[PDB]
């Protein structure tokens, strides 16, 4: 009559990796990083974004002819950008501020168009001027949200404008100067030379003049248009005046809603999906703490890491090898319904079992360690991209030091984390049973014999109960007190 | 005739938790975390705040009618402001690199004011000029620190004014110019058209010229004034020049002391108390390496986290539930002068006492710990906080995510330790204990019995000699063999 | 006849600290910390870098006559500079965008320069005019890189410039603009007044007008100079205009290498030696992942902490003590070849052993948990260096806190992964001993006596041979049962 402890062995192929050993074949595990995506550009929770297309957001916002079908625009949840777009200004120039605006678009969803100053009020001036840099079907043309004023027969008097703000939230508001190529340009256009251009309001004040000189000529034209943007707040006023080379504003931008987003620069295309963090690969659908597939991403996403495989041991060593012995020689792919168990040996059977309160207690254990591992880790909607010009570069060298110091930080802290935590978990397995070992021979003393191998080996002829009884945690020493002393002797 | 080993347990009712576990109770704790503040605004080290109460910065600097208390400010320590100040720039306008200027106030102390060009050398120029926005009983007025310098007569000579700096240490000089509503205003105020101010020292070189526009009215006015700064350094000059709309100062600012300070954003006053580490809520006085009270803190102060609970154990599981029995199936209550001991029952009256060597090992070890988390922790003076302007959102914005990523790293980290460290301490006592009984048992060898509840039976008579001898460490084995070898075979 | 089993002991004098204890002797550890230098400065991946003496950046490329020893520079590795160098602009002036161009040439390794604008080419002007300031022999004279315009005569016709880059990559053109002291100056140098000067590339267009005002004395002169640069692509064209006041460029920087470095701040020359890491006192040549000698670096660096003792427990704890005893009475000197092992005392004689398997099982697991420590660290090339203003104090406080923040975070997780870790290692060894002891007793059984101080006494005669099938693993108890049975019970 036997009875042996001992752990349970399947026919699993994973593997871990432990601070003092490498390749450990487990039989359960976890995996807490992901490495699978979509493959495509889908919603954020459940609105499209915005796709500009061969668009850029001053050609969108400018108006520029070739992107007619951006002029009203839905809801967005985040914008959709090439690397280098085609259809931006078509008119040589610059924008001021350009990184500013684009980071303010990131947080607004939507926008609103408000006629603020009609085309028809210029009535002391010419407002039908356009150029063959940005020309449909062949005649010259001209943005959509701007106008050009010019000269009305052989004079051009002070051009006033203005307007308050009574729309309900505040503005976005653009204007424009243009600077000429030569005298006799600013002389044909806007008669007078000197001239000046000035706006103001209640927290601006702004005058610039025109610069006249020969450059390279980019889209056939020795000219360029200088854009400036500002924003007015509610029940305030904005003034212009112009005494020349002014290109006004037309339209005004009031902000619709607020929130978060941001610009993803792919050259994809929106297909029908959704999901909630979304990547310039594709999208992840997890409840994992931790990814690999790309560092910039839109929404509420895991910790990026540099790491290929970060798996959490959850079961024990699969030693798959086992008269049929004990802990001591492995383990057995018998008993399953159980981590640690008991087999015994007697005359009425013999046959495998599995410890309730032990494999209880481990579970909870374990199930609580992979819990506190993963839901301790702050996650927040996060858009992970910035922009910077050509002459801040230390301000993209510093963003850049930035992200991946913290990138390092976090992947030597998860490695470390997991080595320690696999080396902790398999040594608590063995704790375990070698604490049901000891907990069974103390509670069983001396009427037995010790064979060694892992088991015990009776001396009385212990029927069924009595193996309940050892196995119950109640077991009555004295009833078998004489009858054992008496073989164990002989 | 028996002898127990067990541990110490009370009625305390901490809880702590550790990686496998939940709201396990304990008998000592320590918490390392502080929560609790005095709630007022004290002195940091002696020195008093500066109390700006209704005013900003640039009021105080300019010297606006209103806060005529602050112009003769004493040594400070930190400068206390709201956070929509009342009374700042009476005449309205703006102030150029004001971000930086109060950067630069936050790491000085004192401050000493000294006249540099007194009024009273313009003698070709009218210096009386005033406004209704700055009034005083009704009477316009002006700011204190600066001279208005309008046309005397009918003529406006070219203005020139020099200061060596002499004085011994660094120096704060500001001026201004205006930038008026119409021509006839400019023509009233200064008698010609096409006016420059230039301003010059070693390593500055300004020219301004003003701005004449129609701009909304802000306090009444739709002029406005725009006020720029610079640091003159030791034994160097500075020039001002000027044909119109300058505005000239005649107190330069010298930097008598400095140090580490900065600048709190509070609705609050100063009241007789003092401190070492200061938040916008109150005061800390604690040695703890970490705090949840506010993240803008003033001083040396611990470190920052997200958290609620952060309690280190010190101390035994608390489970009190003792024919006296041992380790094996609870603690004990009799024992009140040690964590580990024994309880013995003679002949000669029974009853509890301590082991001293593993107490006092234990008890340094677990001091020790508790000393290597807390003093190994980094605390140097700083002032969480700075100001950015309305056209650096980008820069606010990584200020915002540097400072959030370190603390989602150190609350991730300390709840981490925290854990791992209670769950070592857990079974550091257990593993302590099982060695006191395994110890006891190598030393008793077969003289004696067990019993599976934690403690021993003799099989002689072993009167306190020889058990004080058992818990001393030196038992004699020969001395008792033969007595005890022959009741043991029957 | 007498088996024992222990560790092993030496003269070693390293110590250790845990979590737990203080100064703990090991007979082996390993220093993961580097604090040794060679005081010298050399090339870093063989190319020596560029000694700039007494010169600066600006000086080095405007053509400082004093700096003519760099007027054709071979390739660099990186760049050394004064901290206060005593020649740069010798007229005295600006130059705009300063750090810029210095972090633009933190990633060069080689310029080429190339003649663009002869001197020649100006026939309608005067191309020899030089200041005193600039002095060679006692002559006035002037930068060599660049061209003084001057009138001809009574004459400053228009000056027009323009060069098409064909050269074969981006290029650097730097020019100049000249504010003089009065009126009466400007006169005698162009002639004309009211002044421009214009730049124009398809991307740039500046223009700029001079300032004539009296300003305080730099090296004897109360004019001054501000220069600016730009970055000209591929087949580009740059036009200069100027009615005066134009320093024009004589030369063009052409990039040419293209890679990673950096400029450090020291007061040295070169000497000849090679490194892959440089800091400002000397050079790093180790395998360790820490190191506490420089903050500032260039190269690929271990990280920095601040740290003074960084080591690591290899070896088992020295407890230099003693038929003979075992495990718990100290540790064995006499055991030369493993640290683990046994003592055997015969008939035939008396030694020690080493028990190869559970050595080399515990040598592999401490030696991959020093390279799971050591080889998960991440070491690119990385320079610290960064150069701000002095209107740019909030960002280089933003930088210093990035710095400061990110050292702390390392030297904590670094302090307290070695406590734990060495806590862990050395429990593992008393862990390693107490299970050979529990092997060698369960395969024993009851054949033998147990000492108490870690031997047993065998109950039987054992010539070498059962004692060599005892230390591997193969002994027969059911041979010796008969044989040991008698001498116990007598
Ligand atoms: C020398 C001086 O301070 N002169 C005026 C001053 C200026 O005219 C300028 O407006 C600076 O603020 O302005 C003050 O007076 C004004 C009114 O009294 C007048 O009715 O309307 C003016 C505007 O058209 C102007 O507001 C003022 O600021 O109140 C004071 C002083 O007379
Ligand atoms: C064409 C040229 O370099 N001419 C002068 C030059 C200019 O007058 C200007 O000052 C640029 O530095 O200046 C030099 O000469 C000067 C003295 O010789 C003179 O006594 O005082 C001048 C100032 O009032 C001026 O300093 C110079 O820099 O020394 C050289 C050259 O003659
Ligand atoms: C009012 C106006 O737009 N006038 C003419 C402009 C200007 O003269 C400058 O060239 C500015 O581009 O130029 C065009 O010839 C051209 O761009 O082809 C179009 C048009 O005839
Ligand atoms: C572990 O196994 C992988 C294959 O899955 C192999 O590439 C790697 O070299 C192995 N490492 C060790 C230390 O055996
Ligand atoms: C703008 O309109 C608001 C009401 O919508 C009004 O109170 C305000 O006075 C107006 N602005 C001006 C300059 O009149
Ligand atoms: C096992 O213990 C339970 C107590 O929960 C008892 O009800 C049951 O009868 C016991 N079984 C045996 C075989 O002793
Ligand atoms: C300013 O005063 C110092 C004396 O402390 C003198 O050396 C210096 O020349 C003076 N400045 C000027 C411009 O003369
Ligand atoms: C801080 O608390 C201690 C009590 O531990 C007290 O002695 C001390 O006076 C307190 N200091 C302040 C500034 O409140
Ligand atoms: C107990 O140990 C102490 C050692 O400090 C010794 O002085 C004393 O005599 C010992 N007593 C007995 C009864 O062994
Ligand atoms: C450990 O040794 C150092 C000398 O190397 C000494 O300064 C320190 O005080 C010692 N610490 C303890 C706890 O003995
Ligand atoms: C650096 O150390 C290595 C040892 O691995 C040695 O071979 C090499 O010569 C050393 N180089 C220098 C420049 O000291
Ligand atoms: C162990 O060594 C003994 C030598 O005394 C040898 O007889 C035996 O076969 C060896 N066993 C194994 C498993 O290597």
């Amino acid at each position: 009559d036997q009875i042996c402890i001992g752990y349970h062995a399947n026919n699993s192929t994973e593997t871990v990796d432990t601070i003092l050993e490498r390749n450990v074949t487990v039989t359960h595990a976890k995996d807490i990083l992901e490495k699978t995506h979509n493959g495509k550009l889908c919603k954020l929770n459940g609105i499209p974004p915005l796709e500009l297309g061969d668009c850029s957001i001053a050609g969108w916002l400018l108006g520029n002819p070739e992107c007619d079908r951006l002029l009203s625009v839905p809801e967005w949840s985040y914008i959709m950008e090439k690397e280098n777009p085609r259809d931006g200004l078509c008119y040589p120039g610059s924008f001021n501020d350009y990184e500013e605006l684009k980071h303010l678009l990131s947080s607004v969803k939507h926008f609103e168009k408000v006629k603020i100053l009609p085309k028809d009020r210029w009535t002391q001036h010419t407002t039908t001027g356009g150029s063959r840099a940005c020309a449909v079907s062949g005649n010259p043309s001209f943005f959509r949200n701007m106008v050009w004023l010019t000269k009305k027969g052989s004079n051009y008097p002070v051009a006033k404008g203005s307007y308050n703000n009574t729309s309900g939230e505040q503005m976005l508001i653009i204007w424009g100067v243009h600077h000429p190529n030569d005298e006799t340009e600013q002389r044909t256009l806007y008669q007078n030379v000197g001239t000046y251009v000035s706006v103001g309001t209640s927290t601006l004040n702004k005058r610039s003049t025109p610069d006249i000189a020969t450059r390279p000529k980019v889209n056939g034209l020795g000219s360029r248009m200088e854009f400036s943007w500002t924003l007015l707040d509610m029940w305030d006023t904005i003034n212009f005046e112009s005494t020349g080379n002014l290109i006004a504003p037309e339209y005004g931008f009031k902000i619709s809603k607020r929130g978060s987003s941001g610009i993803m620069k792919t050259e994809g295309t929106l297909e029908n999906c959704e999901t909630k963090c979304q990547t310039p690969l594709g999208a992840i659908n997890t409840t994992l703490p931790f990814h690999n597939v790309h560092p910039l991403t839109i929404g509420e996403c895991p910790k990026y890491v540099k790491s290929e495989k970060l798996v959490l041991a959850t079961g024990l060593r699969n030693v798959p090898q086992i008269a049929i012995a004990g802990f001591i020689e492995g383990g057995w792919q018998g008993m399953v319904d159980g981590w640690y168990g008991y087999h015994h040996s007697n005359d009425q059977g013999s046959g495998y079992a599995a410890d309730k309160e032990s494999t209880q207690k481990a579970f909870d254990g374990i199930t609580n360690k992979v819990n506190s591992v993963i839901e301790k880790m702050n996650t927040q909607f996060e858009a992970v991209g910035k922009e910077f010009s050509n002459l801040e570069r230390r301000l993209e060298n510093l963003n850049k030091k930035m992200e991946d110091g913290f990138l390092d930080v976090w992947t030597y802290n998860a490695e470390l984390l997991v080595l320690m935590e696999n080396e902790r978990t398999l040594d608590f397995h063995d704790s375990n049973v070698k604490n049901l070992y000891d907990k069974v021979r103390m509670q069983l003393r001396d009427n037995v014999k010790e064979l060694g191998n892992g088991c015990f080996e009776f001396y009385h002829k212990c029927d069924d109960e009595c193996m309940n009884s050892v196995k119950n945690g109640t077991y009555d020493y004295p009833k078998y007190e004489e009858e054992s002393k008496l073989n164990r002797n002989e």
